[PDB]
């Protein structure tokens, strides 16, 4: 699948307002995700101590984490499809160190598409959520080649 140069700048449009605000929309983003899926929580195992929102909003490790995460997925964004060196070694960790399954990944692109919906209605109409999920489909799909390529289920 190949995304339209029109799609990717719905999906660089609304990124850009993300970047405001990265350590924000890290939090929002990985509070959502355990909320919605709690047993996503126990693959941290830096984590798995967190007992409630609260909690989760007031720790400083989780919010750092989100940076890195975010940080990760706007220069994969960025590289519009031409991502192939990126990704080699944050599927090998996921699948190899952290053993992260595909289904996670799903969870995880249901979050973001979440938080940009409550956070940039303006910019994050039905054609650019539509443009962010290919994007992110896209993502997982070749995450998931290379799963495969590296002895990994999924
Ligand atoms: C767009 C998808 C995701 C991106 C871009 C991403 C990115 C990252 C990055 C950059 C790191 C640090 C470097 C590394 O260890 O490779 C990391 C660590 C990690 N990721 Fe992900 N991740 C994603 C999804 C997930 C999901 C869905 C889970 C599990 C629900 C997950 C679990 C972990 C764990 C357990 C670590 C280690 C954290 C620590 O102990 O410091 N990641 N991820």
């Amino acid at each position: 699948m190949v995304l339209s140069e029109g799609e990717w700048q719905l999906v660089l449009h609304v990124w850009a307002k993300v970047e405001a605000d990265v350590a924000g929309h890290g939090q929002d983003i990985l509070i959502r995700l355990f909320k919605s899926h709690p047993e996503t929580l126990e693959k941290f195992d830096r984590f798995k101590h967190l007992k409630t929102e609260a909690e989760m909003k007031a720790s400083e490790d989780l919010k750092k984490h989100g940076v890195t995460v975010l940080t990760a997925l706007g220069a994969i964004l960025k590289k519009k499809g031409h991502h192939e060196a990126e990704l080699k070694p944050l599927a090998q960790s996921h699948a190899t160190k952290h053993k992260i399954p595909i289904k996670y990944l799903e969870f995880w692109s249901e979050a973001i598409i979440h938080v940009l919906h409550s956070r940039h209605p303006g910019n994050f109409g039905a054609d650019a959520q539509g443009a962010m999920n290919k994007a992110l489909e896209l993502f997982r799909k070749d995450i998931a080649a290379k799963y495969k390529e590296l002895g990994y289920q999924g």
